[PDB]
C-alpha cells in the first residue's frame, strides 16, 4: 500500500541514502571521495528534513576520525570560533534588548510614523534593514531587527487585523504574514551586504585575492568605486525583490483572494488606528532608566562593530596590536556589562539622604540567567560549527583542489555564455557552503583561466564575486536564515519555496547591469590590457 | 546603615574588588602578574557568588587579548575542547535514559535488594558509585548515577518519608536528605578514582612525568603494584567520609529532628513498606523494547569506554592510529543513534500481517529535540571550558614557571614537615584550578628537589601525586561537583561548608598510611638507591 509510504518515508531515507551513496567512496581510491561522500549524504539529509538539522550537524565529530582526515581533538575545536561567539552573544544582547519592553516603544513609534499599512511598513521596515546592512554585518542586523518585527505583528494582531500563528512536539505554524516579514528581514539583509566591501567578509576576501594576485594593475577596487559599481544593482533588484514577496503571499495583482485583510485595515486605518495608537503610546510613561542604560549600551556595541579596521581611517585595532583582537571582545564585553549594572539607582536615597522610600531588597540588575537559558536556540551552536568544521575538513582533505581543477574545462564558450555559466556554478556551489569558503575555491582558477584566454580579470571577478553571496534557499547557507528559522519556527519547504525567485532575479539583474554599465565606471573592461599581456607572457 | 550593608553588598564586592586589587598589576612588571591579577578578581567572584557562575567564566574571552596574552580566536577555541564534547554528550545519553523512565525500574529494583531504609540505601549507592570509578572517568560515573539518586529520592517522598525541597523567581532550595545523597555521589566518584592508574587521567600524568624523567629505575609502578599500594587508604577514608556525611546531615549521634524523621521510618516500613514496593514494581509492566534499545546503547557506550587503550591488553585505539579517536567518537555516535532508531517497531506488520492496527502516522524516535533543549544546563559549557582557558594562559604567560621556583625554598624543612606541607600545598593549589593542570606545575619540581636533598624520589611524589585529586569544596574545583550543582540546585555556602570533613579526613589519612604502609610495598623507600646517587652526581 502506498500509505506505508506516505507515512514513513524519512525512516526509509535515512536507512537507504548511505547505502545508496556508497558506491562513490568504494569505486575511487583517494581521499578526496570520502569527503565527498560524507558531504552528498549531509546535503541529502538536509535538504529532505529526516533529521533534525541540529542532529545531523553532528556528523562530522564522529566521521572525520574515522576517515582520517583529522583528529578528534582538531574537529571539536572548529566549532565554537570566534565568529560563533560573535553570534551568540548577539542573540543574548537582543534578548536583553526585549526583556525591557524596548521593542514595543520602537514598533510603536514607527506604526505612529508610517500610518499603519501592513504594505507601507513592510517597505519601511525592508529599506531601514538594507541601509542598515550596508555598513554591518549581516548576523547582527537581523538579530537586531527580529524583536521589532514581532512587536509589530503583535500591534496588528492586537487591531484584529492578522493573526500570527495556525491554529492547533510541534511547534505552532507561523502565517503567510509571518513568513512574508521575517523572510523579508533575511532577504533584506543579505541583499544589502552587497552594497559596500565593508557589508561582509566575501567582499574583502576577494578584493584581498584579486590584489594580492595581480599588482601593477591600472583598474582600482577602491572604496568609492566599488560603491559607485554595486549601487544601483541593490536598489534595482531590492525593490524587484519586495514586489515579488508581496505578490507571492500577499496577493498584490490579484484582487480574487487574500485583498480581504489589507483592504480592510485600508478602510478602518484612517481614523480607529490614529486614535488607538497615540493612547497606547501614551499609556507607556516616560522612558524609564532601565531603557536608557539598555539602548547606551547597545549603540556602544554597533559604534565599537563600525570602528574597528574601517580601512578608511585609524581603527582601535591598530592599537593594541600586541595581539589580533577580534569583533567578539565588545560583544561578551556588553553581556557581562548587563549582569553588573543595577536597574534601578534608588538606593542612593542613603547616602544622599533626600528621599524617603527604601528598596526593602537587593536591586535586581538589567537581566537573569534564567531568562537567557529559556529563549535562546541553543542548536545553533552545532549547525554553524558544522558549517564551519566541513569547510575546514574539506580544505585539509582536497576535495577543494578537485572542483578547482574541474572547473577549468569551460574554457571552450564563448564570453557571455562563460560569464552566465559562472554565475550559475557559484550560485549552486554557494547554496550548500560558507560564502567564504567558496570564493576561496572560485576566484584563483577563475584569473588563471581568464588569463589563459585573454580576458581582462575584472570582467569576470566581480560578478562571480558578488553572485557568492545571493543564497536564498536553505537555512544553513548563510547565518541569517538560520536565525530567522529559529526565531520563528520556519520549515524548510516554505522557505525554499519563497527563494525560488529572487534568485533568479539578482541572475538576471547581475547580468544585465554587468554587460552594460560596467563599462561606464571601468572603459576598458572589453579590451585586454597591456599589463595583462604582460603577465600572461610572465606566465 | 547597616541594613546598606546587609541588602547591597554584592554589588559593593563588585564595584569595589578590582580597584583594591589594582596594585598587583601597578608595582609589579611582567605579564604574569597581569594573569596573577585576573586569577585572584575571577577566584573572589567565584568564593562570593557576586555573580553567576556561567557570567563569571566569561571574563578570559574579554580579559586576554587585551592584556595580551593570548588573540582572540585561540582563546575562544579553547572553550568547547573535546573532553567537554564528551561531559555534554554524557548528559545528553543520562537524559535519554530519563526519558524511557528506565530509572523508575532501577530504582525500584535497588529498593527491593537493599531493604528500603535512607541509611543503608546511602551506604550502598557510595560503595556502588565508588567501585564503577575504579575503571571509568569521574564524570561519566555522575552524570550515569545523577537520575537514580532522583527516582529513590521521588519513591521515598511519596512513601511520605521526607520531603525534597523547602516550602517556596529563584529556584528551590534542597533540604538536607538531597544535599547528603548528591553530595555522596560527588565525593564517592572523586575518591574512588583515585584507585587505579584507569580510575583518572592525574594517575596517568604523573606516571608518565616519572617514568620519563626517571629511567634505570628499580622500583615500578606498574598496574598491579600501584593497585596493592592504593586500595586501603582508599577503602578507609571512603568509610570515613560516608560516616562523616551521616553525621553531618542526619542525626547519628545527636537527638534532633533529623534523628526523629530517620528513626521513625524503620517502624512504619518494617513490612506495609516492602509490600507497596512489590505492588508498585508489578504495576509497571515487562520492559519494552524501548527501555531495551536503550540499555543496550548504554552498555555499549561504556564498554567503549573500557576498552580504549588500557595498559593490560591491546585497545582499539591502537588500531585506527592515522589519527587520535580520543574517545568523543562513541558518545556522540550513540546520541546520533537514539534520533535515528525507531521506538514501537509495530510498522512491520505491512510486510508480515501477523496483526494489529496499522499506526497511522510516523513513528517516534527515542528522544526528541524539545526534550533535549529543555533540560540541558547550557551553561556548564562556558563553566567547564574557563578550565581549559584559564589554564592554557596560565602556561603560557609564565604563571606556572613563577609557582614552581617559589616553590623550591622548601628545601630547609626535616622530612615528615616537608611531606605534610607538599600535601597541603598541593590541595590547596588544586581547588581553583583543573587536576591535570596542578599536577604538571607541581611533579618536576619535586622531582628535581628530591634529588637534591637525599630522599627517595618516590617517597614525595607519590603522596602528592595522590593529593592533587582531592578537591570538595567549590563546584570550579572539579567536573563531579560542577555537574551535581547545576542538576540540583546547591549553593556554593552548603558546599564549602559540607567539605571540611573529607579534606581533614583525606589528609590525615594519606599522611599515616603513606609513612606506615609504604615501606611494606616498597621496601627500601627511606633510604637512597643506587641509581638516584648516579643521577644525582650527573647534575
Ligand atoms: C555498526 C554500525 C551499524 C549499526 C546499525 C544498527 C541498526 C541495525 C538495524 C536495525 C533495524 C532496522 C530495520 C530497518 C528495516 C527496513 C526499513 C523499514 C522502514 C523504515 O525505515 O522504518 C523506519 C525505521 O527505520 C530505521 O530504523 C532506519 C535506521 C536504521 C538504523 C540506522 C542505520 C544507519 C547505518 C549507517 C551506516 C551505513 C554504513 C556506513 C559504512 C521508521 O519510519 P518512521 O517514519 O515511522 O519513523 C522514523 C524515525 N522516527
Ligand atoms: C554603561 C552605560 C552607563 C550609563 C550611565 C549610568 C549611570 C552610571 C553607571 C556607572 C555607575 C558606577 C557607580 C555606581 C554607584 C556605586 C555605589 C556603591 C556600590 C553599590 O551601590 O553597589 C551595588 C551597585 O553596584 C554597581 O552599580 C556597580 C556596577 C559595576 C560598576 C563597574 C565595575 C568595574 C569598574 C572597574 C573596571 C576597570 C578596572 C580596571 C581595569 C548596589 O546594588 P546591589 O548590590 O543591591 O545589586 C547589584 C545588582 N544585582
Ligand atoms: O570561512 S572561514 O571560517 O575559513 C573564515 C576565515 C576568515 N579568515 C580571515 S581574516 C574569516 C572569516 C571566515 C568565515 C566567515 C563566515 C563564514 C561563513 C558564513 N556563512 C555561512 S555558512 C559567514 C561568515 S561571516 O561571519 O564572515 O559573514
Ligand atoms: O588540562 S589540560 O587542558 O591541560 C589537558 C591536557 C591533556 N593533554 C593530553 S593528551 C589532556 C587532558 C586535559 C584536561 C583534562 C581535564 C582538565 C580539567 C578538569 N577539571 C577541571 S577545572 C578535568 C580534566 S579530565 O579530563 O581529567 O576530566
Ligand atoms: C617595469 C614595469 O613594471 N612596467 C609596467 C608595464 O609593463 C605595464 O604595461 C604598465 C601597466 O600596468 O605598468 C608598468
Ligand atoms: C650502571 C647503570 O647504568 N645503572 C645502575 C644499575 O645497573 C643498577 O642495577 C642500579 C642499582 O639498583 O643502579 C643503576
Amino acid at each position: 500500500c502506498s500509505n506505508f509510504f506516505a507515512n514513513h518515508w524519512k525512516g526509509l531515507v535515512v536507512f537507504l541514502v548511505p547505502l545508496l551513496c556508497l558506491p562513490v567512496m568504494l569505486l575511487n581510491e583517494g581521499a578526496e571521495f570520502r569527503c565527498m561522500y560524507l558531504l552528498l549524504v549531509m546535503a541529502i539529509f538536509w535538504v529532505t528534513e529526516a533529521l533534525p538539522l541540529y542532529v545531523t550537524s553532528m556528523i562530522p565529530i564522529v566521521a572525520f576520525p574515522i576517515m582520517g582526515i583529522m583528529s578528534s581533538d582538531q574537529t571539536c575545536r572548529l566549532y565554537f570560533k570566534d565568529t560563533l561567539v560573535m553570534f551568540m552573544g548577539g542573540i543574548m544582547v537582543a534578548l536583553a534588548v526585549e526583556y525591557c519592553n524596548l521593542h514595543k516603544r520602537l514598533a510603536l513609534r514607527v506604526i505612529q510614523i508610517v500610518g499603519c499599512s501592513p504594505r507601507r511598513l513592510h517597505f519601511g521596515l525592508i529599506m531601514v534593514t538594507m541601509f542598515l546592512s550596508m555598513w554591518i554585518s549581516n548576523a547582527a542586523c537581523t538579530a537586531m531587527m527580529c524583536p521589532i518585527i514581532q512587536a509589530v505583528l503583535e500591534e496588528l494582531q492586537a487591531q484584529g487585523v492578522c493573526k500570527i500563528n495556525h491554529e492547533p512536539d510541534e511547534p505552532p505554524y507561523p502565517t503567510k504574514i509571518t513568513l512574508c516579514y521575517y523572510l523579508g528581514i533575511a532577504y533584506a539583509s543579505s541583499l544589502g551586504g552587497c552594497g559596500t566591501i565593508i557589508g561582509t567578509a566575501t567582499n574583502l576576501t576577494f578584493k584581498g585575492i584579486y590584489e594580492a594576485r595581480f599588482k601593477n594593475s591600472t583598474e582600482q577596487m577602491d572604496f568609492p568605486t566599488f560603491m559607485f559599481y554595486s549601487v544601483p544593482s541593490m536598489l534595482v533588484y531590492t525593490l524587484l525583490t519586495f514586489v515579488f514577496l508581496q505578490w507571492h503571499f500577499m496577493g498584490l495583482w490579484r484582487p480574487k483572494s487574500k485583498e480581504a485583510q489589507e483592504v480592510q485595515r485600508g478602510r478602518e486605518g484612517a481614523d480607529v488606528a490614529k486614535k488607538v495608537i497615540d493612547q497606547r503610546y501614551k499609556d507607556l510613561g516616560p522612558m524609564s532608566i532601565h531603557e536608557i542604560q539598555v539602548m547606551i549600551l547597545f549603540i556602544f556595541m554597533v559604534v565599537m562593530y563600525f570602528t574597528r579596521k574601517p580601512g578608511i581611517f585609524l581603527g582601535w585595532a591598530d592599537l593594541l596590536n600586541s595581539k589580533d583582537i577580534r569583533n567578539s571582545m565588545p560583544t561578551i564585553f556588553v553581556v557581562v556589562m548587563c549582569f553588573m549594572l543595577p536597574a534601578n539607582y534608588a538606593f542612593l536615597r542613603y547616602c544622599t539622604r533626600r528621599g524617603g522610600p527604601v528598596p526593602t531588597g537587593p536591586t535586581p540588575s538589567l537581566i537573569t540567567w534564567k531568562f537567557i537559558q529559556t529563549k535562546v536556540p541553543w542548536g545553533l551552536v552545532f549547525l554553524l560549527g558544522g558549517g564551519f568544521a566541513l569547510a575546514e575538513g574539506s580544505k585539509q582533505s582536497g576535495m577543494a583542489k578537485l572542483i578547482g581543477n574541474a572547473l577549468i574545462g569551460l574554457k571552450v564558450l564563448p564570453n557571455s555564455v562563460l560569464l552566465l555559466v559562472v554565475i550559475l556554478v557559484a550560485v549552486f556551489l554557494t547554496a550548500f557552503s560558507s560564502n567564504v569558503a567558496i570564493a576561496n575555491i572560485i576566484i584563483p582558477v577563475l584569473a588563471e583561466m581568464s588569463l589563459a584566454i585573454e580576458i581582462h580579470p575584472l570582467y569576470l571577478i566581480l560578478p562571480a564575486g558578488l553572485a557568492c553571496s545571493m543564497a536564498f534557499h536553505l537555512p544553513v547557507s548563510t547565518p541569517p536564515n538560520a536565525l530567522v528559522a529559529g526565531y520563528a519556527n520556519i520549515r524548510t519547504k516554505d522557505m525554499a519555496i519563497a527563494g525560488i525567485g529572487p534568485t533568479i532575479i539578482t541572475i538576471i539583474t547581475l547580468f544585465v547591469f554587468c554587460q552594460t554599465w560596467g563599462l561606464v565606471v571601468y572603459p576598458n573592461l572589453n579590451s585586454f590590457p597591456e599589463w595583462a599581456q604582460i603577465y600572461a607572457a610572465a606566465a
